[PDB]
């Protein structure tokens, strides 16, 4: 028992991290097969970042201007291309530590592990969620650019996120591995509005099921609700509306605990209207929305 | 910016995890050089665990009864010995993935990363603290035994914890890598009292400094205090007494923020006496004690 914000083991991703330098800018790159992926802002100077013309800036660059270092050995760049907001540097050596992998674009509300890196070196691993507004509440400093987000299914690493920037608000923005930003964000040093964020309702319900599985049951009540009634409350508290799709994904947890989804919704409704009254759930004094129903079942069943 | 409960990258430890079977019991082992370390309860049956005579039980076992599997290849056991609560299985092959390592016994209040494993396979990584009462609030299911806790300093892995058991209270207990339990715990299926736990005061102060570094400053007040006055409050709220040693370790954070340690103590005193009033600090509605002053500086400076 016990419930922790658990990240995937980072080993398969650590073997892919490289350092990419172009001019005076150094950031992280992801080496898979004979290709290194990194943010396209690696080609910028400080004056360029205010309004960069990436096409023009990349033209002034040659393969030899991209210094790729894997650990302490240098990689030879034989090709360069821009795909949306990432650069793909073709190297002459295939990474011998390339795991089985996929590039996937995650949906908001889904979770992933981030391997924070500096100078191509892994420094830490943490679990986070893609916010409904397409930002991530990470932990990233200057040089962290190029760090990736991923999920692991047995031996396959699904890369879903590459870190690009920190908005003036302190939240983080980035792309999938094809260079498409999640959200309305652009890779420019400009004020950018992230939308109104909401709480991931299905995840909070999954975490309430994890609390029940782990003995924390004080919040359970003698009430039930309807999807429509619950959603009136969810709207008032900036929670994502619950759909039958969310109810269906909560099926396994509803079966394991024997608590119908709408009964757990009623518990959540009372928690939202009345607060925690100074109590905690799984060691937290607020409602946690960074565990999906899949995460809760995985952790509560020990999937390796 | 941003502050996350970050674990160390688990790659160096994943390369050491093996599966150890003895009779019908399977748990995790740690393969370093030509030695596999695992909990000595691997030699027990269910009836044995109530009051095991480990010396007698181990006598009935031979090298060939210990099945050690690294990934999918079998290791040949050429020696077996019990050291306190761990078994050391000498194998004829040195682990080619053995990182530079040390066995260290951590002090209560210190933190470490856990690589949760099942059947010798890593399933997740999370950061936790050794509670002042020598328990850990982990996330462990049956089969997790043998999972280890560690810290990483550049290329050196300091192993500090091996998981042994879950107490009836849901908290976790285990040993250092020499088999010495942290706390009064014994490896028996018996009711065991963990002492009264306290909050790691120096860690909460470090986390308050991390909040200040990250912009969350609402809790800062126009007050100061003395070590003696603050400790009267710490005693009342089950917080560890603050010593000049803790003040000295907070030095770097006091210098970075320009907030004297006793001024931060006064902020903490008001937070303890008056609560959070429905506000949050670094996304948390309670006072976090699982980040040491070293963790805060490391994360806030990006040490790889
Ligand atoms: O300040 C910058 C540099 C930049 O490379 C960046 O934000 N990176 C970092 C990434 N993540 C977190 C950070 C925290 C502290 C400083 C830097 C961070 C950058 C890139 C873009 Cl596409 C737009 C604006 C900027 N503005
Ligand atoms: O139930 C048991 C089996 C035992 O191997 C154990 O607790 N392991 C597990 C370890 N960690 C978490 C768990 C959670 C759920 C079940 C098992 C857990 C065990 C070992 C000892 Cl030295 C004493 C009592 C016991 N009692």
């Amino acid at each position: 028992s016990g419930f922790r914000k658990m990240a995937f083991p980072s080993g398969k991703v650590e073997g892919c991290m490289v350092q990419v330098t172009c001019g005076t800018t150094t950031l992280n790159g992801l080496w898979l097969d004979d290709v290194v992926y990194c943010p396209r802002h690696v080609i910028c100077t400080s004056e360029d970042m205010l309004n960069p013309n990436y096409e023009d800036l990349l033209i002034r660059k040659s393969n030899h201007n991209f210094l790729v270092q894997a650990g302490n050995v240098q990689l030879r760049v034989i090709g360069h291309s821009m795909q949306n907001c990432v650069l793909k540097l073709k190297v002459d050596t295939a990474n011998p530590k390339t795991p089985k992998y996929k590039f996937v674009r995650i949906q908001p509300g889904q979770t992933f592990s981030v391997l924070a890196c500096y100078n191509g070196s892994p420094s830490g691993v943490y679990q986070c969620a893609m916010r409904p507004n397409f930002t991530i509440k990470g932990s990233f400093l200057n040089g962290s650019c190029g760090s990736v987000g991923f999920n692991i299914d047995y031996d396959c690493v699904s890369f879903c996120y590459m870190h690009h920037m920190e908005l003036p608000t302190g939240v983080h923005a980035g792309t999938d591995l094809e260079g498409n930003f999640y959200g309305p964000f652009v890779d420019r040093q400009t004020a950018q509005a992230a939308g109104t964020d909401t709480t991931i309702t299905v995840n909070v319900l999954a975490w309430l099921y994890a609390a029940v599985i782990n003995g924390d049951r004080w919040f359970l009540n003698r009430f039930t609700t309807t999807l429509n009634d619950f959603n009136l409350v969810a709207m008032k508290y900036n929670y994502e509306p619950l759909t039958q799709d969310h109810v269906d994904i909560l099926g396994p947890l509803s079966a394991q605990t024997g608590i119908a989804v709408l009964d757990m919704c009623a518990s959540l409704k009372e928690l939202l209207q009345n607060g925690m009254n100074g109590r905690t759930i799984l060691g937290s004094a607020l409602l946690e929305d960074e565990f999906t129903p899949f995460d809760v079942v995985r952790q509560c069943s020990g999937v390796t």
